[PDB]
Parts: structure tokens; sequence; C-alpha cells
């Protein structure tokens, strides 16, 4: 059964969020990968996120650009942490999705990441940091992780 | 005197710029309700106020928000009535958080955006005005007229 | 009989604009297309749209990118509403174009869209929404066109 | 003593930004008038200054505005004669709305843009006095001491 | 009543920013420490601090700073532990720059960020908060409770 | 005897400034095209500008990019008018250019135009109608060249 | 006693951001000149103070403008000793444009850029002291000294 | 023994970077090129600042993007002067690398250079300056060096 959701607004979206997927398979954290989006699919994310922590979801990944609202939307309706991840705009280089997503008033947070395959990617990893307080074997796997990437780091470039 | 333009914003701070949009519609003789609904403390209310627009009478929704500013995004996704949005003035970032979070929606789902602040919260009601003024003949005249006048009260030349 | 008009400054635009001509095609909805530009053709500019709601123009919309006046322009001679594409301009990314679209000073509006292709769809959706207020018929379609487009998003991406 | 420059804005609270060009050309003793002309609120009014200037014989046009700045760029469609344009500082965007509304014009229908504020208002003038000065041989003389007095004027260390 | 959250700053000046925080960790009865550690002048006491927090106990740290904003991305980079930033606002490029420089961690080492502001700061706490109480019921009826209070305290309409 | 110089940092430069050369030529205006850096041939500057009103030219169109010093600095030597363009630079594309160049301080003045090529074509066309005021036969071709600008755009796109 | 850092500015209103610089340069007890040369109306003084720079002794220059701020690049054209370059707060663009007129030098002519405003002016005069130091013990000694000190001086903990 | 040290955090880094260390080739300053990230080996970057005055390095130039913290930390462990080199990031491109490096409060400076390959290049070349303070024969080289750049650049276009 799944603890984290992936959700994204459209399959454009997913050259971007495969990044998060790919990281939560490596760490062998059972998660879920959909399409939601905000604007077209309002109902379905109504339902998505408030109905979320009884399905057993711990976090929530959410990707989207230009106005972006998937991440706050979904905040809106679930206790549960809510991950932000801006996409890549064509126009304003995903400036308009980092603001759109981090500018939260407050009362209803998103932890939002960097913009692109790197927010993706940290998105996957910040979960993993949050569902390793109370999974142990997780945990060393998440260390071994971190271990390796900080190790394989070469001394020059070539 | 049933309403045909609904005014809706996040905060009360909002109103310090909405009031303009009030203010403007009561000039026009606009029958109007305005009301706080906000996105991410009151999503629930949104999606019944939006989805309930039409069937209840309403023409036009002006919605004002400010910072990740989703309420006319998120009231677009559940009406089809023209939804106009109003950028508010954010202190950090001076309302350009406020403008792309609203103007810059995906193709699908519109959000007619006007200027950050006061001089938006004003057009918005115009805009609102221009639109039932198609179909409403006595508003088109009292329209027309205003424009007049604000062309006629014009000045030639600065006081030094 | 149009009922929209769709103006833009020059042939380069029509890569942007194409898609509100697409849409309101795909509704229905008379309209006509035509290049009208601010700077290098002004007096046409004020012609059409001083004669637009004579004509029998509901909604006009305009693009234009840089320092875009056509849609402000436009507004200032017409009482119909416009509406305002941004095109996006090399260096700044349609900034430019959006920023002197957007920030009409109080009593001359115009209602303004994403920049590129998404705000060019979008303006043809709001002036499809605007119409449908007093045609039953098109508020039907739009009807129809919406739900479509809800109901088509996949649950998960490829 | 009919004007050569035309100095133009949208409304009176340019002034106090435009105020500053007036200043210089009087300082400098070039015969100017100095008129609101709005872009978005007195079009036809815009369209009869700008296409009648050279006829008139203003020989340069000094236009301010701020926001979405259109009176310069639309003043220089309906002239041939050389327009500078003034970013006038706006509140919420510190005139970069101004500044890229204004200095974004396509090939094809120039303005020569100064800098947002009373800055670009004073360099405004004295880059129109820079154009009359080429044709004027007592005003070229004017100038190049008003340039000599500003680098004389400038001390070698600041006061603490 | 030994902590699990740790709030840090670089400065005294950033207190009046993170107080948010304190004070609902402190709303919420979550057990947290308040420290000051700033990258760039205590480098030594920041890896100290990130590279202990998990033996110590701590569950989440929320880490604020402005202008090149080091230290919430230099904490995660010591610790495994989930590390929350808030940008805190500047005063020239109004928290840009650390929005920017908190934000944009290269894949491998995240950092959650929230907005510019005092409206970070409460966020942060209650993002800790919502991460705290996927493992422990009573916080987690704590939250829910102050979550529908939120919703519950929303007017339906605004005060002329 | 030119009557407009043309000066640019480099050779990189002439992709842009080339539009600028183009449209003098085609007003038949007596010009000079050159490179002056200001960074790398200050001295080549100083002379430059200082001698520009002896040696007959009336105005000078000055392309720079980045940290976009070569329009004040001619501007500084002098009392000629200084037309800036502002080069399209590779990461902030030319708007490090645009505030280098617009925002001199009160005193001594850079009329600039739009960033990259439509910057020097208007920077050309500007130098135009400084000249036009005092030359009939090239107030007439600019006035030919305008009215053509204006009656062969057309009125649909394609 | 004979100056081995120059401080140079284009106005008078730059001294209130500058003064920070030459501050510590006498903490320090860096011998040092304190100069205005304003790249656009003294552009000749510019030049001659440059180019002779090295051979009156100096090694570093720091210099400081706001706007189009030309003055560090332009003495950079001039001399061979490295410029440090303080972007000085602008009204309208909050020293943006300060920022990027400096720091965006085409290779071949380095600036060595601060932070926007009074941070970036104690770096500067920071800076040159890391450069002086290099062979200079005494100072070496007296810098390392002040850099100790500053991390001894922060508290643990904010002051609620 | 190297009197530079010329660090970056990853491979794709050096693509930038190598401007750097191809200009202290040509002026013959030992030096040394590594690869240390701040984020992925703090403890690495740690040791290579505090050691750096020890080993005999007069000067760091330090190239990072995005959230880019490598130059700041350095000058946190070092008394010797750094120079931040923004690399350009995809999305932001390099806006973030600059305000991320050249905001530092003060007490702890970083002289910044332009974002990109003109940055590693000027960051060499403020580093020759900088021993050329005191090492003659060095200073003679740069002054030859200065000399070609000014005396090389053509006086027109091609």
């Amino acid at each position: 059964a799944p603890v984290v959701g992936i959700i994204m607004g459209s399959q454009s979206d997913w050259e971007t969020m495969r990044h998060a997927d790919a990281l939560l398979t490596e760490l062998e954290i059972p998660h879920e990968t959909l399409i939601v989006t905000a604007h077209r699919t309002p109902d379905r994310l109504a339902d998505y996120a408030r109905t979320a922590a009884e399905r057993g979801l711990n976090v929530i990944i959410a990707g989207a650009g230009g106005a972006a609202h998937l991440p706050g939307m979904c905040a809106a309706w679930t206790r549960l942490p809510v991950l932000g991840v801006p996409v890549e705009s064509r126009a304003l280089k995903g400036m308009d999705s980092l603001l759109s997503i981090v500018q939260m008033p407050g009362g209803v947070p998103v932890g939002t990441l960097a913009i692109g395959a790197s927010g993706a990617k940290n998105a996957a990893l910040l979960a993993a940091s949050i569902l390793a307080l109370y999974n142990p074997a997780l945990a060393a796997r998440l260390e071994t992780w971190r271990a390796l990437q900080t190790a394989s780091v070469p001394n020059s470039p070539i």
C-alpha cells in the first residue's frame, strides 16, 4: 500500500516528476503516481486530498507549472505534509511556478523544492527523510543513499 | 435586486483593495454581492460558491487575492461564468507573486486578469460592466456616459 | 456576421493567435481574424475599435508582444470588453508583453490572459463564456467543451 | 517664443516627475509647452496632438507615463519627430512596468527612453537640448557651458 | 520535554520573523529549542549542530536566514533529518535573494521551503507539526482541531 | 563625410548592430561603423567621443551588452546626442544590458532603445528623425519610409 | 602613511554607504584615501585617477556607484590593480540596476563585486584587507583576530 | 606548489570553470583544480578551506550554480580572498547563482564575478591582479596580457 502519493497536472509534467518516482523506487518506498489537475479536475483533486490520510498516505508530492495551484489546493484539503515541485514553464522558466507554490499565506503550508528535475528528486528525498523518522529500515537505506552520494563525488574534473 | 456580479476575496485585508470594485458597481447601479471566500482555508466554501454561481443568477465573478493567489483560478475551475482576477499587492514581492499566480493559467481555464492593486479592482468592475452592457441597454447607456465623462474630465495642462 | 474580433500586430503573432482562432471555430462562434498594429497602423486601429460595436462585435481579442500597446489602445476607443494576449517576446519571454498589457490604470480595462499559446486559447474561451451569458445554444456547447476537458484527463502518466 | 519642445504626460500625478524636464528647458531658455495628454482616456486628443506637432513647429516631444505606459509609443506612431520617453515610477512595480512598456518598442517606431523617474525627466530635457543644439549655435554654447559647470562643480572628496 | 524540533537562525534580526515559528510550536505543545547558528560566522557550530541533531533526538529542523541565505542548505548537508527553510525578508531585494538561495537546492540535498517572511515562519512550524503528527496521535488530534478552527473562523463577508 | 557614428564593443555585437547600419544605408545617411569598447579600449573611446563633434558627427549610436558602459561613457565625453542599444546577453537576455544603459543619473543622457535587433533598427530611425529636423531631403525620405511601413501592413494573417 | 587603498564614489549621496568601507579600513589600520570620482561627470578625472593608481602606490581600489553604475568597471579598464565594486542601493530598482551594471563585466576586465548596500561596503574593505594581508604579516594577524572575535561574539540564542 | 585553488561543485561546472583554469595556465600561475561541493561534500569543503592558507594557497576561486553556497562557505573557513563565479543554471539562467553568491552579509566577503564563462575568466584575472601586487615577474606578464587585449581590438566589424 502506497505511503507517498506523487501527483501532477498533465502528461507534460512527467518529464519532471519521473525523477521523484525513480527516487522513491530506488529507496523502495511504496507509492502511487497519478495525474490530478487543480484546474481541469478540481473535484478529483478534492476527493484525492481529503481521503489521502484515511487511505494510508503519509506524504503527498505535487508538481505543477505556470499558475501552479495543485500543491496549495491539495494542502487545503489534507493535514498530511504536502511537498510542491515547481515545473519549469515555457516562457517564465518556472518563476511563475515557483512563486505560485511557495508564497502560501500562513495557515496552510507547502514545503517547496527547486524548479524542475532537481526539485522532483528532492521532494522524493524529503519525503523519504520524513518517513525515515518512524521507519528504521528505511532510515538505514536513506543513510546509505546519502553516504554514497557524498562518497562518489570525484576529486577533480575530467 | 438579485446579484448579477459576485465580488469575492480571501481576507478582510483584501477589502482595502476590493472596495474599489464594490464602489464602482454601486455607482453603475449593478446589483452585486460581496463576500469572503478563501481558497486555502475554506476550499469547500469556494467549491460550493463557484459551482452554484450560475444557477443563483450570477453572470460575472470578480475575485481578488494576493501572494500565492489561487482564489480566481480555482473559482474558474468550478464555473463556466467569466471570472475576473484582481492581484492584491503583497508586502514583500509587491504583488508580482499575486500577478503571476493569477494570470498564468494554463489553456482551458481562463481568468481575465487586471492590474495589481486598486487600479485592477476598479477595472474589474468596469470590465464586468462592459460584459453586462452587451445585453442590458440601460447599463450600456450608463457606461458610455461614464466613459464620456471620464474623457471630458481630463484637463489640458498640469497645475504647477 | 462576426461577434468576436481577433486582432494582432504582425504575421509573427499568428503562431500564437491561431490558437484563439481555432477555439472560436471549434465552438462555432462567428469571428474575424485580422492584422491591426498599434504602432504601424494607429489610424487603422482607431477606426477598427471605434466602429467595433456598431459593426456588431461583442468582444475583441488583441495580441501583441514587447511594448505591447494594441489591447490597451483598442480598449481606449471601445466600450466592448477587450481581452489581451501577451505574445512571447524573444529577449524578455513576454514579461514585457505581460506588464505592458495588464498594468492598465483605472478607467480603461483590459482582461489579460497568460503569456503565449495558453493565453490565446483562454482569451477565446473567456470570450465564449461572455457570449454564453446571452446565447443558450453556445452556453450548452461551452458546457460540453468544459465537460470533455475535465472528463478526458487520464488517471496516470504514460 | 513659439514652442519647439512639447512635454506631455498622462496625469497630474506625473507632474511630480515631469516638472524636472520643464525646469531644465526653462534654464536653457528653450521655448516649450507643457500639457496633459492621456493615451487611454483622451486617445483622440493624443492622435491630434502627435499628428499636428511637426506642422505646429515642434521639433521634439518629451512624453512621460507610468504603469502600462503607452503615451510615448503612441505619440511616436503618429509623428516623424523624435519622441523621448520618461518612465514614471509606479507604486507596486517601481517603474519596471513603465520602463518595459516604453523602451521595448518593436522595430520601425522608436522611442528614445531615459531612466525611471526624476533622473529620466531631467535627462529627457538635456537630450532634447542636445538635439536642438545641432542646429542652434547659441543653445549649443549654453549647453556646453552647462556641461562644463556640471563637471567643475564636482568636489574632490566627500563630507564626513 | 526534550526538544523534537530545532528552530535556528543566523542573527537576532531574524528573530522578528522566526518568533512566529516558535509561538506556533508552543501553541501546539511541541517541545523545541530555539537557537542562533550562523552559517558564515559560526560554520563549525553549524556543522556540529546539524551532524548531532538526530542523535540528540531532534526530528525536524526549521532554519531561517536572509540575503545569501545558506543556513538551511548547509544544515541539510550535514543531517538526514528533514530541514525546512524560511526565507527572511531582506532590505534591498525583499527576500528574493533569500528565497532563491534557499529553495534552489541541487538534487540530492533537499530543503522544504516556505514563503518569504512571517507567513513562512508560521507555515514552517505547521509543516513540522504535520510531519510529527504522522507518528503522534495526540498531536494529530490537536492539529486537526487547529485546522478546523481556522476554517470555522473565516467570516462570510468583509467589514466595510 | 559621416554624420552618424555606429560603434560597438565587439564583433559579436555586429549581428545586432548591422540592423542600424542597414537602415542608415537605406535612408542614404552618411555614417561610419566601428568597433570601440569601453572596457578594453577606454582611451580609444575617450578620443572617439571627445572629437566626434569637431569631426562633424551629429549623432552617435552605441551598442553593448552585459555590464554595458559604452553608450554612457560616450555621452560623458560628448555633447552630441548618444543613442544606446542594449545587446542581448547570453544569461540575462539583455536585462543587464538594458538597466546598465538606461538608468543614467541626471546630467548625462543616453536615449535608449529596445533590447536587440529592434533597438538597433530604431536607433538608426531615431537618428534619422533627429537629422530630418534640419535636412529637408532626408525628412522627405523618412516620411516615405514611414508611409511605406504603414501602408505595407497586410489586413489579415496568412 | 601613504595610502594603499583608494575608496572612490560618484557622489556625496554614496557616502552613506561607502562610509562603512572607510570605517573598517581605519579599524584595521590600513592607510587609505577617500575621494569622489564620477564616471559620467568627471570622466577625465577617473581616467587619470585609475591610470596613475599603481604608480602612486595604491594596491586596491574600492569603488561604489548606483543606478547605471559604471565607475568600478571604467576604473578597472584603466588599471591592473584589483578593483572591488560596491553596488549602491538605488531608489526605484533597489540596487538591482547597480548590481547588474557592476558585476556583469565581460571577460577580460574584472570587478570583484560585493553585496548591495552597507554590507557590500563593509565586505569590500574586508576583502581588500584579505588581499593586503597576503604580504603584510601584522595585518594578517589583525585580520585573523578580527575574524576570531566576530565568531566568538555570536550568541547562542536569541533574545525574546 | 599551487597558489590559487579553483574549486567547483560538479563535473557540469567544468564547462564554465575551464576558462579560469586556462587563463591561470596562460599566465603561468601555479594552481590546483578540484571538485568540492558544499552540499554533497561539506566536510571536504571545511577541510579544504581551513587548510588552504597553511598549504600555501593565496586565492580561492569557487564556482557554483542554483542555490550556490560553495564560495560563501569557503570564505567562512578561510581568511584568504575568495572569488565567486555564478554558474549559469538551467531555469533561472544564473540569477539564483548570482544572488546566492554576491549577497553576503557583512563580515564574510566573496568577490563576485559575472555569470558564466566571462566570470570564470575574470576570476582568474582578478586572482592574477592580486598575486601581481607581490610578484613582479607576474605583474609584467599581466601587463603584457592586458596590453595585448587592448591592442588586438579591431577597428571595424567584419
